[PDB]
């Protein structure tokens, strides 16, 4: 009975330099995720286990499989632009 | 040998009145994630199963529990945080 309705994002703009700059940023979403999970246990494993806290993701940003770079670099873009629709700018300084 | 290295963003200040609306962002970044997941054949199971598809989180954000809705709103922020340290100005329009 659950039906996700994410926003429409489609017409929404960000600059051309903040889009170049989607893998840095991902980098540092997944830095983040990979030090909380580490934190609490977490290891490195080619297959996820949740019994033994094994976890294929925890490793080098640049060593993740590029479908899943690509989908992390889509997270980091809609989000910023949830931001631009609920109604701020954002602008190169 | 990974070691998780994420930037120091404790010294970016973002906007009240966009952390007010973190609960809104972390929610719809969740609808696209639940979206994605079900697009996959993706159904909740109150238990995380790969080989069935099931994964607890497929259910309406409000019914998340309440640490993975703070844990979605602070990965939101970090988010919008690292942009503003990318040299982005954020402000309400």
């Amino acid at each position: 009975d659950y039906i996700p309705e994410p926003m429409d994002l489609s017409l929404v703009d960000l600059p051309e330099s903040l889009i170049q700059l989607s893998e840095r940023i991902a980098e540092n979403v997944h830095e983040v995720a990979a030090k909380a999970r580490i934190d609490e246990g977490w290891t490195y494993g080619e297959k996820r286990d949740d019994i033994h806290k094994k976890h294929p993701c925890l490793v080098p940003y640049d060593e993740l499989p590029e479908e899943e770079k690509e989908a992390d670099r889509n997270t980091a873009m809609n989000t910023i632009k949830m931001v631009k629709k609920l109604g701020f700018r954002i602008e190169k300084e």
